[PDB]
Formats: C-alpha cells, structure tokens, sequence
C-alpha cells in the first residue's frame, strides 16, 4: 500500500504514519535546540501541564514545547479516530502516538485521553487520571479545533460558520495546488449561525474545564490557563472581527476576563496567535492568498515561524521570562502575533495581494510553502521520508 495524499473538496482525506511522526521528532528537535539550559535559567517553568487538542497545530506545539522544553508532565486531549490495519487514522492519532512514544523514551510522564473534550465524560476521565497521580496543574492550554459541538446540558449540537454580518464578504483566494485565482463569497451569517457559531468556537468550554477543575481542588496556585486566537490583518477584519469569528473572539475574552475574576489565584489569557494553514482556510476569501503572500514576506524578511517556532517563543518570552512578567496588550492578551503585524510586513503583503494574477502567483507568492503546510499536517511533504515505500500497517508508526 502506497499512500500519496488525496485531495477533494479542499480537504487531505488520508494521512501518513511515518510521516506525522517525522513530523513530530522534528518538533521535539528544535524544541531541544531552542530551549536551552540557559533560556530556562532564571526563570520558572511549568511542572504539569494540561493541553485541550494536544494533536495538532498549536496544541501539539504547545505540548512538545512543556514536555521536552522544560521537563513537564503533561495530559492531552483529543478527538481522534484509531487507525486499523487498512484504514487510516485521523493525522493526530499518530501524532499522540508518536509523541507518547517519544516521552516514555525519555522518561517524561505523559497520558493522551482520545474523546471528545466538550463532553463531562472525558473532563471526568481527566479528573480521576489528576487524583489518582496526585497531579495539581500549573498550566492549561486550550486549542481546540473542531467546527461542531455537542453541547453537554441539552444534548444539541451546533456547528460554526465563518461569515461577516449584514454584507457579503467578497476577495480574491487562491489554489496553492493549481494556481488559480478565484473570487470567493461569504454571504451575512444569521442569528441561529452566529449563536452556533459563539457556542462552538467561544469560552463556555474553557470555562467549564476550569471550573470543574477548581471545584476538584485540581489547580495550583497561580496556574495559567491560556486559550489561542487570531486577531489577522485589516483585509479580513470583515469576518475576524466584526464576522461570526469576532462574536466568537468576543466571548472568549469576556470569558477570560471573567475567569480572573472568579479565581483570584488564577492567571487566564487569550493568546493572539500568527496565523498558518488551517482545516479551514480554504474556505475562507482572503485568507489563502493572505497567508500565500506572508509566507513570501516573512521568510524574505527573516521572520517566518511555524507551529512549533511560536509556541516555543511565547513559553521562552511571554510565559516563563526572567523578569518574571507576562507581557499583554491593551487588553490584556498575550500578543505573538507582533511579528506578522508589523507595519512593514503587512504593506508589503498587501502590495503583493494588489498585484497577484493567474501565471504570477507561484513566483510571487510562496505558494510552494503554503502546500507544504498543508500536506505536512497530514504526514506528506516531509524531509527525510521516501514516500516511494508502501506503508505495511496503518495501526503502528
């Protein structure tokens, strides 16, 4: 069985095992290379860590980073769907293989529980791992990515769109693969999308997470909690802030604000995150065009950044500094997102935008990292593996 990636409807329907694991080693290499006996002197650092959508993107990140940066014990959560002896699972199932596999090679603690994170069954299953090890967490990151959510007290489950309010939402948008420039549209979302929408992608869960923790007496004193977001250029402020997504944001900041003031010996932030290739961005105008053109800039510049780059960069200079402070905006969010706006970087991407047509894009945009991205969060493209070589199991990596 020869696996190359499948692609339809904007989505990688297959995923590779050796590859996803690859692609997790890498991570924990740099994490090795990047922080340091001398970056962690001085500071504190986090002891056990809980990380909601621990399998990919910025979750996986966030848990390398905790576990082979600073030594920590970590438990994850994720949804993801095992992989048997001729079907493929989800690109996270093989990631949490890869890095349990990995931890218990280094003698770090480390559970993975696989369910769904919006449901009391699986904060339960996290709850009774915490007792039973004696584990108090000083550090809780949530990054969870999922368009739907079965909500817990009702049972009804709502699925978040990404749309503006009262006008469509028109730009260009790009196919990495193709190279061919569209016109995309997103009509105003409704008052039933727009609540599914804040129920999905806003702070009840996180809340809920904190809650049922504190009444289990399972949070250390000054524990962080953390929850990422993306605040994006002026070009999509349509959706991001002021679209479904802005509500959704909105939300999670009061939520955050309000979990501050509930738990007085808690540290809660939402993190503005740089943005990168997500399950969604194809479906968004703008965005892959954007993202296609930052790439191009940032890496010209000197200043481009994965996954694994930011989050090591937001626990080294925002989290666990030496002077002790944790850095925030007017706001009160932790901010990583000041490499991608600053004022030089988006002018240039936005003069790259004005002038992108159909046989241009591949050389003026970095379209070619854009589809690296994409396949590398399923395992293909990555450095080092054959790809001509058939895959004997889908059930090991």
């Amino acid at each position: 069985m020869i696996v190359k990636p499948m692609v339809r409807n904007n989505i990688c329907l297959n995923a590779h095992p050796q590859g996803c694991k690859k692609g997790v080693e890498d991570q924990i290499e740099y994490t090795k290379k990047r922080i340091t006996a001398e970056v962690k002197a001085g500071a504190k650092a986090p002891k056990n860590v809980l990380v909601l959508g621990c399998s990919n993107g910025y979750g996986l990140a966030s848990r390398i980073t905790a576990a082979f940066g600073y030594g920590a014990a970590t438990i994850g959560v994720s949804f993801e769907k095992a992989g048997s002896e001729t079907k493929y699972g989800t690109p996270g199932w093989y990631n949490n293989l890869a890095f349990d596999e990995a931890a218990k090679r280094e003698g770090l603690y480390s559970v993975t529980i696989d369910g769904d994170a919006f449901s009391d069954e699986i904060k339960a299953q996290v709850i009774e791992e915490a007792k039973k090890k004696g584990i108090k967490f000083d550090l809780i990151v949530y990054s969870l990515a999922s368009p739907v959510r079965t909500d817990p007290d009702t049972g009804i489950m709502h699925k978040s769109v990404l749309k503006p309010f009262g006008k469509t939402f028109t730009g260009k948008t790009v196919d990495p693969f193709t190279g061919e420039l569209k016109e995309i549209s997103a009509e105003p979302a409704n008052d039933e999308e727009a609540a599914a929408t804040v129920k999905v992608m806003g702070g009840e869960d996180w809340e809920r997470w904190i809650k049922q923790l504190s009444k289990e007496g399972l949070l250390e004193e000054g524990c962080i909690t953390l929850a990422y977001s993306y605040i994006g250029p002026e070009a999509t402020q349509a959706l991001y802030r002021k679209g479904t997504i802005g509500k959704a944001k909105e939300h999670l900041e009061a939520t955050a604000h309000r979990l501050n003031k509930e738990n007085p010996s808690i540290r809660a932030f939402v993190s503005v995150n740089k943005g990168l290739v997500t399950r969604a961005s194809a479906v968004i105008p703008v965005i892959p065009l954007y993202l296609a053109s930052l790439f191009k800039v940032m890496k010209e510049k000197g200043n481009h950044e994965g996954c694994i780059e930011q989050i090591t960069r937001l626990y080294a200079e925002r989290l666990y500094r030496k002077d002790g402070t944790i850095p925030v905006d007017e706001e009160n969010r932790i901010r990583i997102d000041d490499w991608e706006l600053e004022e030089d970087v988006q002018k240039a991407v936005s003069a790259l935008m004005e002038k992108v047509t159909g046989e241009n894009a591949e050389s003026l945009t970095d379209l070619a990292g854009y589809r690296h991205d994409f396949l590398a969060s399923n395992g293909f493209d990555v450095e080092g593996i054959n790809y001509e070589a058939e895959v004997e199991r889908f059930d090991r990596i």
